């Protein structure tokens, strides 16, 4: 095999097609997109390409046809805890994560690349972002996508965390890589951390070193602990209880 990472997803062009027209269906914004167009722009970012070659120019196309206006207030980002925050937006319907978008939704827990010179779609291996090469077809997806959802944001940005980590924040995480960078000052008042316990968690060093980096772009800084995620869903979805 070529690569150390899983290759391509099985029926990874029909799943974006199928995923697209579900997402299309379902939203109202989206309902004059066209599904064949927006996988004609994903294939062609990554088709032929070297997959370690790939550039944030390679999907424009396809942020273009994937344009949408997300309620800049109510976005909510997270980092290690991937099942709570998509349960948490499925409940609330309110809050959007980046895979309640179009283009997230299209390409969550799928993998993809190409083969260079060849219009064929490799199902047998691709990159591995650490053992073989960051600029591969699907990290570029999501260091391009997340960085254009988080400048969307404004007012109070949220952000859950995995509170059972070593690291509760991360700095080399997408989050702490991409999000938190481009967040605009201007536009955002402030980021509030949700610690997800599995204490005061919320005086950790990660979330003190989160709180000085945001604090020094002039952006407020907010923590909470979740003590009882299950309790916080049951809230969440039942939340007029005297109970929350
Ligand atoms: N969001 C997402 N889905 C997938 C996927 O299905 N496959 C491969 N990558 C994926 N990504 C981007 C990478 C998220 C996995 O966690 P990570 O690499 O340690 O960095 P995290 O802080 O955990 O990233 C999650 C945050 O960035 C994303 O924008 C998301 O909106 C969240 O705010």
């Amino acid at each position: 095999q070529t690569w150390s990472g899983p290759g391509t997803t099985k029926r990874f062009p029909e799943t974006v097609l199928a995923r697209c027209v579900k997402y299309t269906e379902i939203h109202p914004e989206m309902r004059h997109v066209d599904c064949q167009s927006v996988w004609d722009a994903f294939k062609g970012a990554f088709i032929s390409k070297h997959p370690c070659d790939i550039t944030e120019e390679d999907y424009q196309p396809l942020m273009k046809l994937g344009t949408q206006t997300v309620p800049c207030n109510k976005i909510l980002l997270w980092s290690r805890i991937k099942d709570l925050a998509h349960q948490f937006t499925q409940v609330q319907r309110d809050m959007f994560t980046l895979e309640d978008t179009l283009l997230g939704y299209l390409a969550d827990d799928l993998t993809w690349c190409g083969e260079f010179d060849t219009s064929k779609i490799n199902y047998q291996s691709c990159p591995d972002w650490r053992k073989d090469c960051s600029n591969n077809p699907v990290s570029v997806f999501w260091k391009t996508v997340s960085r254009r959802f988080a400048e969307a944001a404004c007012d109070v940005v949220h952000v859950m965390l995995d509170g059972s980590r070593s690291k509760i924040f991360d700095k080399d995480s997408t989050f702490g890589s991409v999000e938190v960078h481009n967040l605009q000052p201007e536009k955002v008042q402030t980021l509030e951390a949700w610690v997800i316990h599995g204490r005061d968690l919320c005086q950790d060093p990660t979330i003190k070193e989160l709180e000085s980096i945001i604090s020094k772009r002039n952006i407020q800084f907010s923590c909470k602990n979740i003590y009882r995620p299950d309790k916080f869903l049951q809230c969440v979805k039942n939340p007029e209880d005297s109970s929350c």
